[PDB]
Parts: structure tokens; C-alpha cells; sequence
């Protein structure tokens, strides 16, 4: 549970932060200068540079973004997504894995062969150095008439350390030995023209000095010209501090690289520190080139950097993205079918809510916005939609990406089991929520939970009773119990392959038909001797079909009381 | 519908970069300089500073969240969430705008009046400058110890022409005539310790040299001091550009605002440009006090900064947020209640995909990490969970939030769970998901099953259960006592223990044997009905046998009895 911060305040906290210390284990994380290094750049001038054109743009959502899926994507679903991709505008679309999954091999061979890929489209795929990996993705790329082959290997402090237990130099020959790899398989493939991406895997969490060594020993194997060049891609693996100070590695890079003409400068953030976009626009004013991404903002635990935001991003301050995005309502559509994930409503330009003003106050001004706008239509013999947008609290004109302005005129589970213990099986959530519909406070809905399900006592009242079960696996277990039918003490026998299901035949006996349907038990505590909720459905016939709810030290009387409150309930 | 761009490429536009023009009307839309002004500071120094201390947070969940819902939040929903933000650690929340909104007002009244502001919170109000609602506000608020009148008229470029068609004066009036009206309202109730808030409103959109023109002269009419200041809080009411240049923005405000030293400085950002977060921490490093926010980035459109980001971004770089996140779906939870929105599956820190590695490699490298974390905790006689997080792929120590680690496999329509309740009838209790997972990193269906099988059913040694005999009592909340007979490494032995139920008494049974059994969770459910009816018991349980470690066992038998005796056999014999 959630404790109250109660430490003492920083000295020298000011008198009017009254702010108190938590006890969370601060101590097991440093600051990124000393987890890593310190910023080395001298006479940064990204802060200064505001962007005015389209970076390159390569999309990761099919080997990136489908690596992150709980379902991932069928060749129909990849198909819907390749297509999409291509007709926004995007020319470099990593396409898979192929050596590491028979099904990115068999899409990339099916993209080939069914000759899929636009001329101004170049495919690429991912490959670890290992001599066979690389191999096996020229192999996947055999007959294509231009590919990236991208090769990665971890650089980090931490995996250099603790992955590889390599030092450097090692490390390096990892990675420049790749490289010799595909310049041998390249050479060993004509006719396709083969382009390659280095990345220094888990670059925010290796020196700079050393990202510029393995980088540019990887250019002097592959020897790009400003015709054929290379791309260093330079991943936020994890996003690890500030996005100016992500930014400040790229300009750094950028400034130290050799043979920079030959360079194509690749961003690959992702968003575990929520900053994702801001480290790519950052990024890119520091001196990249391009930027890989995923619509939406697909990848793994957090993300990948949103294509969406970042191209809207630059639309809405007057630069043209070089990408449609028109229908963004196509798009997401597209985007959730692929992915089986939704677009959050507050995501920007494409969430449900993102153009909604619930204000009385936001939509007059809006709605004044919206007039002068037409006012100075009207009088420039001119369409509106021509005009420079000029509406408060809107960004963009919710038309131009295919959207409209909307001016818009129980919580049973969670108070059940916050403030009880109670976790209910759905159906009797549902059950007991259209009974709370006759707003009822959490005190309130408590009494009318125990009045339905926990207090009554006829026509059933369940007194005692003596449970005597096999002792050997499979035997029967007999129940004897001590009951009231409306008010009247009966005694009560049954067998069964249980307890739970003796006391329900027994019951027979006394004029209730009952058949468990559903029976679920939880603890409800920690330890040993901890109290149990049990919860049954049964059909009750003298046929009703009821959930009972039953609290007891016991397993076996929880459920025992839960059966009597669904008989009941069924009266 | 979407048509490939077609246009020509831009003019200097590389060999190797083939996009084309699109038919998008980026006419309509200017530069940020342009369309307010050129903000330049040469001799910005935010970008060479680190954050080393927490901001004074202020959360607005009840009012810039609340105001942003499809369904605003019930008396009940509001109380849920102001507790939430109390027990947390925030000091100052806005709680309404209850001069605008009746059920806001009545909020405001239950709080004070049923004493639940704690002696170190201090209750915020939102109120426009008419002052007819600033007497209103004070109403609502009378009784209160302490509470930040918070007012705020809009005074962006766009604004002032086409929404108010003022003069500068004209709109810098509206401010100073509610800070006067503040002022002569305080003095009416003695027995509140009054603060102000400022706010101009659009912010973004306006001139700097104007927002501190009007903030300067709302400040004189107030007249703070260092041990009364002011807030004045600078929205990015609509993100408008890179947060660099919110960021500038703030260090030039905090340089040249009139009484420094009696100011809080205070950021208010929203996220139509994704970059809320950035903002708010390029903003704080370049001089500002204070950031107002939403857990969760509930609010407005896009939203209002995400207070659980911020403060966990803080904390995950070594710096104490002075707020408590050690249970995230305890707030997660909450929060969902609360707006009933969801938290997106990747939102940072709290989505239900943040700890989970699906890649092959990166679970291996997370397993070396662990690994190795745990032989340095050995070499010096220390708690793992207490030394220097050192695990590629995962910023944080997930225990550290009060989630779990989940190496997620795929399953040959997929997926752990559903297959095993499709295939099997069984719904595994979400930890033994993720701890089964585990098992299969260090997939068929069959080989799934099978390999469940092997973990969970099939074991026989260390422990073995023969028979039993169960003496329950007849009354409730009585006393039920087992003998046993089981096959210890198959010497078979006998076993007594009493306890609340069968379970209970079997576990203290196995303690006489070298086998403690500390029953953590359990769960149990039907599969099938009639005569070919089964139960599904799991049981979670701290085991140490004669070195202590967490694990599910599980059991399934035609009694709810034996299913949940078997559970614990399987618990014991998956510890060995
Ligand atoms: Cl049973
Ligand atoms: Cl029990
Ligand atoms: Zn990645
Ligand atoms: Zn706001």
C-alpha cells in the first residue's frame, strides 16, 4: 500500500514547500552523468535551430512494433500495414528479422516475390552480427532490387559488463567484424543495390567517445561515399535522461563522426521517460537526418517515438511532414486493427478526446475564433479553408487531418474490492450493478451488497453441520447439517465428490433443486489461518439461475454459505 | 482517404531521401515566431542544469482533470481521489472552480466542513476575475485554514483580438481589477490564511514582455513577500512549440519578473504536442518552483502533464519525488475509477506492458543482469533489493513500484493465458502467468502443457501426499485438524497440524516435517459440471525447507478440498 511520505524535508527546503520525504529506495539510481558520463559538448547550438524540413522518415512498426504485440500480426494484418505505410508516403519500412523468425523470413520472401515494394521504397531488416545471422538475412533479401541490411550489437556500460563480459576492443570487433560480413555477402548478391545501418546498441548508455570509435570502425569496412552512404543509427534503447541531453550526444556525434558527408544521422528513441518525440525533435535540430519510429507510437514497454506526432508536429508550424496524414481516422483505424491495441484518447492529433471542448468557456472563444476567421473569408473573397487558422484551444483545424471539433453537451468492482476485499466475478458484478441502479455512496452500496447477498436467513438458515470426507483420493464426501426452512430446524444428509456438492444434493431433500453453474474462492488476507470469499451460480429450482456470496474463516463454510445465499437469492 | 504524397522534393532535398511533397495545407500554419514572437536567450543556462530536488507539486486531477471528463466525477469519485493525492504526499490540490459549478462548490463545503484537509495541504480554487465569482470563491471557501485563491483571465495574442477585441491595458485590468477584488475579499475573512495564484492564461500565446507586464502589476496590487509570495503560474494552455523554447521562455520570466524572491513560478503544460514532460523538466531546470499536473496526464484535449511521470522520472535518476509511487496500480487503479478513462498499456511507469520483455535477447540480457546483480549482493553480505539497479531493458527495479518483472512468451488465438483456460479450463491466477512464463524462458500448446505439467502436477518428490483424514469442526469458526500420510523423499511418514480449515491445518502438518509453508494468496474455481466436475486450487506461499523462495503450486481434484490440498504439495515440491 500507498504510505504517506513522512521523512524529514531537504535543508534548505524552502518554508513554503511543506513537501516531506518518501521512503523509496532513491539510492538505487544515479544520475545519468554519473551512471554514464557527463555531457561532453561544448558550444551546443540545437537550442538555437528550429526545424524547417522533413527528416527522413523509416518506419519500425512491422519488426519493432510487432515484437511488442500480445498478438502479433498475421501476414493479412502485415499486409494492411506495409500498404498503409507506403501510401502515407514512407520510403524506408523495416520489414523484419528474418534470421531470428521463419515468419518475417517467409513475409520478407513474400514481398519480394509478389513484387510488393514501390520503386522509391527501400525494405529493411534487422540482423545480430553473427556470421549466420547475416547470412541468413541476405538470403531473405535475395532478389530484392534495394534493401537496408541494419546490424546491431550492445555497446553499453551495464552489457559490455554484465551481457558480453567484453571489453572494447572485443566489442568493437563484434561489430566491425559484422560489417566485414556484409560487405562479403554483399558482394556475394548483384544486381540488388545494398545500403547497410550500423547501430551501437544501447547508445544512451555508452560513452560517446567509444559510440564514435565503433561507429566510424564501421565505416572504414563498409566505406560509404556521400553517393552510397551509411547510416548510424543511434538508439534511446532506453531513454535515460532529458531529451536536451540526448540531444547534446546527437550534435556531439554528429560534429565527431568521420567521413560525415557519408553519414546518414538516424534517431531511434523510445519513451521511458515519457519524452520520446521531444528527444527526436531535439535530436533532429542537434543534426540527424532521419528518425525511426512507429505510428502511434508501437515498441516495446513504452514505445517507440510516435511518426504521427512528430509529422503533425511539423505541419502545424508550417512545414510540410512529406507525409499524408489527411485521414488520421483511417490511419488509427488501420494502426489498432494491425496492432490489436487502441489509440489512447488523450493521444495526440489522433485520440478520441483530442479536439473536444467540454468548456462552455473554451467553446465560445472557439466559436469567435471561428467567425473572425470567416469575417476576414468574406472579405478576401476567399474559402476559409484557405485561410491561416486562427482558433484558441484549437492546434490544427480538426478538418485538415479528416476529424471535426465536437462541442460537447458505477464503480462496483473497485469499491468492492478497495474497500472490502471483494474481488466479484464479472457476471455478478454485472448482477449486483443493475440492482444498484435502484449516485448510492460507498457506505450505502456495502449495505446493500451484505442486505442481497450476506443477511438473509430464510427460507435458508444454515446452522451447522458435520462434513465427513474420504479420505483416499476420489472417495465421497458426506455432509450431515443442521438447518431452518422458514424458521423450522431440519436435519439435512448428501453426498458428493465433495463437501461443496454434498451440501448442495442434500439440499434436495428439503425442496431446493440446486446445480453450480460457476463457483470461484479467493483468501483474504496473507497467512495461514486467513479468511476466504466464496462465490457461487446455481440454478434453483423451488428455476432461477443466481450468484451466492459467502465470507468465512473456512474454506469449505465460505462456500457453504455461499450456496445458501444464492438459494436465497433465488427467492 | 490517404494519397501517396506526390509533390516535388524540397530544393536541396538528398539523393538517399525520395519523400515527396504532400498535399497537406501547411500554409495555414506559421512558425512559433511568427506566430508570437522570437523568443531568443543566448545565454540560456537550463540546458547545462540537472535537476537535483523535487518541484512543489501541485495536482489538478479534481479541476483541469475533472473539467476534461466525458463523465465528471461523482461526490464520490471526487472524495476517492482527493484521498488518493493526500495519502500520496501532495500539499497543495485543486480541488474545483465552485464559482462556476454548483457541484464543485458543494465539494469544496464537504471537506472543510467534515475536517478532511490534513494541517500540512492547502486547498486550490480556480476563479475567472468577475467579481461576483471571486466573492464566491471566497464563499466557498470560508472556514478553511489556509486555501490559494487561484484567478486567471486569457491574454494571448489571439485572444485579446478576436475573443476580448481589447487593448493591452485594456486586458491587464481584468487581471489587476481580480487581484484587487482577492485582496478586499480576504480581508472580509480573517480566520483564512489566504495565497494567490496568477495565471495568464494562453500563455503561450502571448508576448513575454506583456506577461510580465501583467503578472508585475497583478503582483503590486497583491504585493507578495518572501514569506508571502505569489504564484504565478505560466500554462502552455495549447503546446505550441518544442519544449526548448517553454523552457527559454521560463528562464527569461524567472530573470525578469519584478520581486523574484517574492514569487513562486509556477508550469501549467498540456500535451497537444507530446512533449508535456519535456517541457515541464526543460521548464523546472530553467528556474521555475512548481509544476502543476495530473496523475496519469489526465485533462484537458491531450491532457495536463503527468504528475506519475514527472515524479517517477525523478526518482529513477536518484532524486527523492517527495511523493509515494511504491504501489503504481494502487493509483493506476484509482485513477481509472476516479475518470474512468484508462491508463494506455504503455504509458510510462503504469501500463500494463512497461515491465514486460517479449524479445528473446533482451530476456536474457535481463536474466544476466539479475544474475549477476544477485552474486555482487552475495560477495557483500547484502539485500539484493537494496544495492545499485544494474539490468539492461528496465530503467527501474519494477518490486520498486510494487510490479513484477514478466518475460512474456508466445504461444503458437495465443498467449499463456488463453490457451491454458481454452485448452485446459484453467484461469491462472495473474502471477502464476507470469512466474510459469519464466519457467518456459529458462511454443506449442503441447509443449506449453506439458511443460506445465512438469513444473506444477507431475512431482512426487521431495513431497508426496498419500491420504488424509480431515476433522473439521461442525460449528463455525471452529478449529479442523488433519492427520496425513505422506511419502518424504518416498519414506513414508505421518503429520498432524490443526488450523481455520483443512488448508490451514495441513500447511502447520508439513512444518513437523522440515517444510515451512507460509501461504501468501489462493484462489480456486470450478472447470466443468455435474458429476465430471473438478476444482482448480492455486496457492501462493513463502516455502523454506531444512534459504527461503516465493512460489504458485497448483491442484485439481473432484473436491474443493483436495484440489486445495494438492495446490499446496505442488507449491512445496515446485521450491525443490
Ligand atoms: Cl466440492
Ligand atoms: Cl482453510
Ligand atoms: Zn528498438
Ligand atoms: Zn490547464
Amino acid at each position: 500500500t500507498i504510505v504517506k511520505p513522512a521523512g524529514p524535508p531537504r535543508v534548505g527546503q524552502p518554508s513554503w514547500n511543506p513537501q516531506r520525504a518518501s521512503s523509496m529506495p532513491v539510492n538505487r539510481y544515479r544520475p545519468f552523468a554519473e551512471e554514464v558520463e557527463p555531457i561532453r559538448l561544448r558550444n551546443r547550438t540545437w537550442p538555437d535551430r528550429v526545424i524547417d524540413r522533413a527528416p527522413l522518415w523509416c518506419a519500425v512498426d512491422l519488426r519493432d512494433g510487432n515484437q511488442a504485440l500480445i498478438d502479433p500480426m498475421s501476414p493479412a494484418r502485415k499486409r494492411r500495414m506495409f500498404d498503409l505505410l507506403v501510401r502515407m508516403g514512407y520510403k524506408e519500412i523495416e520489414v523484419g528479422f528474418p534470421s531470428a523468425s521463419q515468419t518475417d523470413f517467409d513475409f520478407v520472401r513474400e514481398i519480394i516475390e509478389q513484387g510488393a515494394i514501390p520503386d522509391d521504397v527501400t525494405i529493411q531488416v534487422l540482423t545480430q552480427c553473427r556470421p549466420e545471422l547475416i547470412e541468413r538475412t541476405f538470403q531473405a533479401c535475395s532478389g530484392a532490387p534495394r534493401a537496408i541490411v541494419h546490424f546491431y550489437n550492445s555497446t553499453s556500460i551495464l552489457q559490455r559488463r554484465v551481457v558480453f563480459r567484453a571489453n572494447r576492443a572485443e566489442v568493437q570487433a563484434i561489430a566491425t567484424d559484422g560489417a566485414r560480413k556484409c560487405v562479403e555477402q554483399a558482394a556475394k548478391y548483384p544486381g540488388t543495390q545494398w545500403r547497410f545501418e550500423y547501430s551501437p546498441e544501447s547508445y544512451t548508455g555508452t560513452e560517446l567517445e567509444y559510440a564514435k570509435q565503433v561507429c566510424d570502425a564501421v565505416g572504414e569496412v563498409i566505406a560509404p561515399t556521400p553517393e552510397r552512404p551509411i547510416i548510424f543509427n543511434l538508439p534511446a534503447t532506453v531513454e535515460m535522461t532529458t531529451p536536451n541531453v540526448y540531444a547534446d550526444s546527437i550534435e556531439w556525434m554528429s560534429r565527431n563522426l568521420a567521413n560525415r558527408e557519408s553519414v546518414i544521422l538516424s534517431l531511434h528513441p523510445h519513451n521511458d521517460r515519457g519524452t520520446a518525440v521531444a528527444a527526436a525533435e531535439l535530436g533532429f535540430a542537434a543534426g540527424a537526418d532521419r528518425i525511426e519510429g512507429c505510428l502511434f507510437g508501437n515498441g516495446e514497454r513504452t514505445g517507440n517515438v510516435c511518426l504521427v506526432t512528430l509529422g503533425l508536429n511539423l505541419f502545424s508550424r508550417g512545414v510540410d511532414p512529406q507525409i499524408d496524414f489527411s485521414n488520421i481516422d483511417e490511419i488509427r483505424r488501420t494502426v489498432e486493427y494491425c496492432n490489436q491495441l487502441p489509440v489512447h484518447e488523450r493521444h495526440p492529433y489522433g485520440g478520441d478526446l483530442v479536439y473536444t471542448a467540454f468548456s462552455g468557456s473554451h467553446q465560445d472563444a472557439i466559436n469567435k475564433g471561428l467567425d473572425a476567421m470567416k469575417l476576414d473569408a468574406d472579405a478576401a473573397d476567399c474559402d476559409v479553408d484557405d485561410m491561416l487558422w486562427q482558433v484558441p484551444y484549437l492546434p490544427i483545424d480538426p478538418r485538415d487531418v479528416g476529424r471535426t471539433y465536437e462541442a460537447v453537451i458505477g464503480g462496483v468492482a473497485y469499491i468492492m474490492k478497495t474497500d472490502h476485499g471483494l474481488s466479484l466475478p464479472r457476471r455478478l458484478q454485472i448482477e449486483f450493478s443493475q440492482v444498484i441502479q435502484k449516485e448510492v455512496s460507498p457506505k450505502e452500496m456495502w449495505d446493500a451488497f451484505a442486505e442481497e447477498y450476506l443477511a438473509p436467513v430464510r427460507p435458508l438458515e444454515r446452522i451447522r453441520q458435520h462434513v465427513d470426507a474420504a479420505d483416499d483420493d476420489g472417495g465421497t464426501t458426506s455432509i450431515t447439517a443442521t438447518v431452518k426452512i422458514n424458521g423450522v430446524e431440519t436435519e439435512i444428509s448428501g453426498s458428493g465428490n465433495g463437501p461443496l456438492a454434498a451440501f448442495v444434493h442434500a439440499l434436495a431433500d428439503v425442496g431446493f433443486d440446486v446445480a453450480v453453474l460457476d463457483y470461484y474462492e479467493h483468501a483474504m488476507s496473507a497467512g495461514d489461518d486467513a479468511q476466504a470469499a466464496a462465490y457461487v451460480e446455481a440454478s434453483v429450482t423451488i428455476s432461477k439461475t443466481v450468484w451466492g456470496v459467502g465470507i468465512a474463516p473456512s474454506i469449505t463454510t465460505a462456500s457453504l454459505r455461499a450456496v445458501v445465499s444464492a438459494v436465497n437469492r433465488a427467492a
